């Protein structure tokens, strides 16, 4: 009987969660008969972005209200998460994850998020992270672990600087840190096709599920 | 092969159904069909807080919100060149009915001309039109005057001027005569993978047809 938490940061790749990554994470959890629950913090987004003009705008949106779009309404305040009810955690990417849960691209990490991910980590429960999310996971774990992830290619040495180890990985595959139970894939870190992005997410969720079995 | 995709916003209660739109795009890509997304440049009729599930007093633009689903690559539907496409798919979402039509309003029957005209162009050119969830009901209504088409919405199509064929979430329906293709998706509270299975069948049918 398998359950996964999914943490969302809004609804959109420029100010929230990457919508395709979130949908594909939920599709593959469901393909594996893993039930899930979505969580988000009840806070304003750092920015709202017009995704057609690709410009920030003077309008305000709540991360949890917007995440309810992706969740079709079934999204819960992250302060309400009971980690014992889940076997694993998946964090889709999107610029909002980095912008809304950290200052690491503006070291601070939104406490309710750090605490949630640390609770999964300290309970030895697999954590999956897509796109930029692996960088945020590395950073929030860096004082207690040096974890291994991919963000695709890291010519700038971001993961090393954040206190982890980077593994180069194609869009269609994923990376497993089998000591720290951290799983990752690169997805829209590259300007690749949706089908290839999906192949990588499919491998990540598979690997997490096989780990629990 | 090239497909148009029409979007009505970003969210199942006031725009396009996000899962349906993403899963349609995944299957087009799967079958190496290129696509372009289109939306009208007009405000949504409502903005719905998807957490409380109530309309709220905010104003959002259909095309700007559709750009979230399209990662930026969405174009004003008034610019659609139908001759550049082999087929059209319309994901569902309550926004497709509420933003493009008065058909589900409390109080004289009407469809947004730029949407009505684009879909008619496809039909009149003998090009497959695929529709998910509530969208087949809107397609039936907009063709009513020139055709009585067969669609599924799973288990109102009579009232709108069409003919309904029952279909499981995991399958799809084809009106071979009128080149209309449909699947039921979130018309039932079914699992996300089951909804996927029917969108997959629909797209595979449209592609296999061509």
């Amino acid at each position: 009987a398998l359950n996964s938490a999914v943490i969302l940061a809004g609804c959109g790749h420029m100010d929230g969660s990457e919508i395709r990554e979130a949908v594909l994470v939920m599709l593959e959890l469901d393909r594996h008969n893993v039930n899930f629950k979505c969580f988000a913090p009840n806070k304003n987004q750092k920015q709202v972005v017009d995704h057609k003009k690709k410009e920030s705008v003077g309008e305000v949106r709540n991360i949890l209200v917007e995440s309810a779009r992706i969740a079709r309404g079934s999204v819960y305040d992250i302060e309400q998460i009971r980690v014992e009810e889940f076997d694993m955690l998946v964090i889709p990417g999107g610029y909002g994850v980095a912008k809304n849960f950290s200052n690491l691209f503006d070291d601070y990490i939104l406490p309710e998020f750090k605490n949630a991910v640390r609770e999964f980590y300290n309970a030895k429960k697999p954590i999956g992270a897509v796109c930029i999310s692996p960088a945020v996971v590395v950073a929030l774990l860096k004082d207690i672990a040096k974890v291994k992830v991919t963000i695709g290619e890291d010519s700038n040495g971001l993961i090393d600087k954040m206190g982890g180890v980077h593994v180069d990985c194609p869009t269609i595959k994923s990376v497993k840190d089998d000591v720290n139970r951290i799983f990752s894939c690169s997805a829209y870190m590259r300007n690749d096709s949706l089908y290839n992005v999906y192949l990588g997410i499919q491998d990540m969720i598979s690997s997490m599920v096989n780990y629990l079995k």
